[PDB]
């Protein structure tokens, strides 16, 4: 997994459930979720029926009359499992990738780091006497087939679209008229419909959603700032740079071709992999030694190699 | 396990649990799941006993009278241990294939493959003794594999009875998802035993079951993602459908290999053998550089034995 | 592979650590009393009506029609978000260090352990032929060094988490100073239930007297966790000079072999060079062949006897 | 390979665990009756409104305005703070052992390896020369120890690290002994809520007569944490006095052998020399050579046969 | 490292305290507050609990309760789970030795002499198989030096004579806990001081009592059954000479390149403790086993000495 | 440790441990372990003073008047820490065990069986040369000292005294009346003596000790179970059988001599661990394979362990 989409995943799923654990806390909140004012004659339990029934009737539409409607009320409930929806969702493709992508990219890309452990082997012998292109052709049959780089922004890009509906439910989120919290309710179905010890409508208001709104215009924030990473991290052919198999170039059992680049193929993202892989590959490591020594000029190529040993 | 068996298990199973685990949020929740509502006269003690009472009384049909009846009321009441139910019941065809089934396709894969590897390694010997037995004992392997669909029937059963799994959970969660939404209040009455004559206590409680809002917004959540869920797993039901690209056609260029790919075509284990060989057969090297050959002999330059032998 | 300066692993363990800390105590039970807001409602309101009206002004403390402070309603604001503050600079000072575990990891912590590697090579090779002599030759990790200095982009990577290290730590720092320069008075504000329908009630009262309480605890943590912060930014700053803190050039005793080349050159630039200096600095301890040169070296200060011939003794 | 003498690990975890457990005793499931805080509100308040009283005065030990106690101010901060005080006192305890073992362990245990190295392959070459007798030459390790006394900067971070350690202590004993030389008293204070619209209410009373509780438990456990620290504070500064403690010569045990010089020259000063000798005389019964010479050297003390000889028979 | 009389000696001197304190203190024992003062029923609920805080906190100011038996038994119920844990601590400080790197001190040498022994061994069955086809006792005389300082042993029954001090010390404490009537828990308190002095609603004096005192009484009781049932495994444990019978050595003078002296007893210097060492971790020693094979064999007589060594191989 | 010995163990320290956690289960248990019934008049704190009064007052004999007596109180409030101290005092013996002796069978037993794979490898070394008894001493020895059994069989003698004494505990605490835990208290000492609004006496009635003696008879029952096993367990020599090193006897460089049978000694508790510890010995197991199959008599003992290799 690339550090940046690594890194990607870590904020976008880790984010909206530690600011669910913000206000989700305890110590952080209040008490309930919504407090009513019942009045003073009526008792304790009484008080306490008036706020769960309210707290139950902010979805029954006929109880509860607000101001904003009753779909600013539905939302602040939804909120709490709306952010670990986004959260799921948004680990949904990381794994995904690591269950069947990396499968296919990582069998490639050890097979080809084997490979060119053994064309620097031959390589060497070969010099070592003297002193006395299957990789190619596999990375060419890679350009053709982009169905395993297709894996991998089709991933991107369902992280994208989650990102880009997680930012939109937020801003929503984020602007509430806040007088939702503040619509009446009243308890007056049933057998109680035409009592009269009980009052009319009750005045209730929902407990920390303030909090909601703060969390989500920093989740908002977070994920507008997210997202130009994922579209940046989409372009798979952009970021390849600093061509890794041209430091193999300077082999004689290796052809004279990099032949990497230029396209939406899987041939670029096995160019992003390699890069991020190949410090593990000791040849490399070794030819790139041998690669930046050139830059001054001072001996040869083979005969370091030979001499480097 | 198939990436999208595996993908399948996490969601049917973590997505009930994820659920029940939401219904109950130190935040959503406003308190107690019922309240009932006692007169102003009813001290505190006597109004839990009302709370308590009504909700043991959910079940003894007696005692509570709703409009939509004691079903919805018992559905109310028992809406957790369902969902957990349901997790736990598409848990168990993962668990049972892979306990037993998968070990039986996990050793005749890691023979193919070291069969393959081996009939590699003699096909480039002969061809360098060349530039300087032979039994197809795999082939016969896989015409076997063909006769008994028995271990692709462990898959597409413990498959099968995900889906029906699946298919009752979708059942029932829109059902209870479709639900009156005054159910949720039913009348209580605290009237049997002494308390039967006694005169203090009123008829009748209007008791109502809280967040039970969630509950139903949440079953619809369950079941729009099970009913998602349920093409891709009809999907993976299907094996034949789902094989393609011959795996072992890249091997038909070795002289040590006959010419037959013979891999198609059954609702027998071969399919799904074939399928674990075209994902599990990146690991055998001898496939990949097979691949590289067959892929450059696209353009048709050179000749198949003459690069195998430079492949060395 | 430890693949953290001791310096940065402090630096990362008191950031992220200590406002985890003082979060955790601004909470301990010994430390609160209890809610986090009193509102002292009338003695005619019940238990909860008076409830009500604590979670009332605690929920207004943003709705600003309803509070009228002395101070202004920024105040409580930030006496609300005290704790929630506290966890986004941790987490954000953690960030880097993160970025720097996975992402810098390869391009650092491979090298180094080729260079210590072929350090290690050229050290044995030295003395395989001191040891001939008692009875190729090309300096290919010098030729490494050269490369350190040419590409300073893994050098950017180190000195940027610590740019944004220090940047997120001064952030702190001035939001910590402004949250213990509160006024100490603006905890208490006067709140009014009275939007609705309970504006024209009159049973209800025109406004309550609240305090925020747990706020005196804040501004104390508050200045613990500032000054902590003033006292961590100069190493911050002493680590992002890394040319500065390149010393005690760690090859030079190395220049007493002959398998080796006579060159340090390894010093004076913002390049990758003087951060792999560092960190080798750092990890050469764990190098054996460093540890014998060095005790060469160090005799070597007397002047008794001679290089080549120590070592031979050495074997 | 501890790198932590045993005396600096039992004064590390007293000087740390002693204030946590402190702590942790302090807020017994035993000890602690409730709240921190009492106010006594008047019969005719109700519940909610005598809380408000207890977390207004407890927030209001702070607003110097609102309570008049008979100590000060101050006495009632210092109430308030206790538990903090000592966390931070057992952190800063804990610092200096942190610093110790980060950098300053790593580099004492390379030396004191290869002295160990050196000092079983000079036994080695001496009794194979004796065993060639019955049938080069450079002190290398001497001339390094030579050196190691010019150097006292590797002496100076384990004072440095023992001389914070001994400064914490003593600042920590003057805290807890100033903090248990308390009135006692000092935890009864007047408290009045009459800020704000309170000001002219006149069914709240004038003021409420409030007590700290659970202040004389911190009282008994400050004076207990200063009678360990006063008793933990001489060991300390004789840690300090390294020179003092380097006795009975260990390297006086080789001088019996030929291939090694006849030569102590480790004692009196204030150089890393002498840490050498410390941790070389602690980790020296890991050497077989030294027990071997020390076997050989406590027979001579009789004096019945010969160094040379006895030697040769022990092979 | 810890002998395992030893060993036990300190799980129990410190676990038990330790259990005894968690026991005290369990959901099932408890029943609430450890006060409880009975405010008049006039007083609120927060009238009442400032009744009780203030009481347990004024268990400390001897002006403002009045008990029969005195301040100190009432000083002694808050402070007897502060003791359980500062025994317990100061138990496990000697042990604290075993804790800290004073292995070395004991082990390495013991290594040494194990070392030392089975290369003997080898040696006289490499002699006595050449015979059927130097010589310096290196480790009889450092055994022989061992008994010339006893300070290695002086660390051990230090450590022992400050666990025994501990222990009495202990037993002294947990012995005044069960004499003491407790009625401590029964005396009077009075929150009359400051502005409340004067006052007339509040009652000139509260009946207040401590609560899990005889919980802490039985429990001390136990605690010093169980210390002074340890304090003479300590005391025998003190005496290091006393614990040493049939040395390992009397079985290596069968042995040609092992001189005929076992010398190792009758002293309080560190021989007798390395004596003990040495047949506690003898059984590790291969030599050691084979040599005691042979001498059992011996009993009989019926194997010679050096031939059952050599046909041993 | 054998493993009915550590069953047994497991049995008998766990079991009062369990219970213990049963006994306060949060369903199980309703609150306070005493509760009093103040009259209507007092208040919630004169009440809960009345609580807390009887209930450290279960201890003072003037305070309170039982039917059953005040040994019956002082075992209600007591039961739930002497099953605690039950099971430490049953966990003593397994540890002492542990170390006392418990290494120096351990050391023994991993000699005999290098001795014996090492008398394995030269007899089939002296077979295999003809195709081209130091541990029967050491044994013999371990007869004559019956210290190291004596460790054991007093480790185990100390679990069966503890186990009855914990069996006579319970069903004395059993035989309770249960009534006992229903007691008269009265707050009358010191000032409260001659106070008027205070009644004379509470009912008081100790809550949880119905689940203390259903929980009591069950830790009787299974400790009543667990005794016949102890014993059997005590008598070592019943226990041995089916000779371990009966196998050995066909190798030649072995002598022909069991000799392990019929005494209380250290050598019957040596040929039960090594009865359990001696399918780890390879050379144990190709004997038994080839010791058996010479008394079916298809092949010669030599022969087949030349075969064997
Ligand atoms: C703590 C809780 C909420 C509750 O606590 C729990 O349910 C357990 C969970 C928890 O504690 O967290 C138990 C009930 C209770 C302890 C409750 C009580 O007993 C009796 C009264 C009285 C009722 C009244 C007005 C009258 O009846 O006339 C007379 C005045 C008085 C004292 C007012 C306050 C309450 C209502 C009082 C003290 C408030 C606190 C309350």
């Amino acid at each position: 997994e690339l550090a940046v989409d690594k890194m990607v995943t870590c904020i976008a799923v880790g984010l909206p459930l530690l600011l669910i654990s913000l206000a989700f806390a305890q110590e952080i909140s209040i008490g309930t979720q919504i407090s009513c004012f019942s009045p003073s004659s009526f008792s304790w339990r009484q008080a306490a029926f008036v706020d769960s029934y309210c707290w139950a009737a902010v979805q029954q539409k006929n109880s509860l009359q607000s101001e904003s409607g009753n779909l600013p009320l539905w939302l602040h409930k939804f909120f709490p499992y709306i952010l670990l929806l986004f959260a799921i969702l948004l680990y949904l493709p990381p794994l995904f990738w690591r269950f069947a992508a990396a499968p296919h990219i990582c069998s490639d890309l050890k097979f080809i780091m084997e490979e060119l452990d053994k064309v620097y082997n031959r390589a060497i012998k070969a010099a070592k006497s003297a002193r006395d292109p299957i990789v190619e052709q596999y990375l060419k049959t890679k350009k053709n087939s982009n169905n395993l780089i297709i894996k991998y922004i089709s991933c991107r890009l369902l992280t994208l679209i989650i990102i880009l509906l997680a930012c939109i439910y937020l801003g929503y989120y984020f602007s509430l008229s806040s007088l939702s919290d503040e619509f009446v309710c009243s308890i007056k179905s049933g057998i109680l419909r035409n009592d009269s010890t009980v009052p009319d409508q009750f005045q209730c208001k929902l407990i920390a959603v303030g909090i909601f709104q703060l969390l989500s215009v920093i989740n908002l924030v977070v994920y507008v700032l997210l997202a130009p990473v994922v579209v940046y991290t989409l372009f798979v052919p952009f970021r390849q740079k600093t061509d890794v198999l041209k430091v193999y170039e300077i082999l004689p059992t290796f052809d004279v071709l990099h032949f990497k680049s230029e396209g939406y193929n899987d041939l670029s993202l096995y160019n992003l992999f390699l890069e991020e892989n190949i410090s593990e590959v000791k040849s490399y490591k070794c030819l790139k030694v041998l690669e930046n020594i050139k830059s001054s000029g001072q001996g040869i190529d083979p005969m370091l190699l030979l001499t480097n040993l």
